[PDB]
């Protein structure tokens, strides 16, 4: 299902999407 994909991805977006593009720097910092 697509609800699924996102539910399952997209909720924890808001933080998780800097982990991703700032992985370099914020999951060093923040450990994610």
């Amino acid at each position: 299902g697509i609800l699924s994909s996102f539910k399952g991805v997209a909720k924890g977006v808001a933080k998780d999407l800097a982990g991703k593009l700032l992985e370099t720097l914020k999951c060093k910092i923040t450990g994610c």
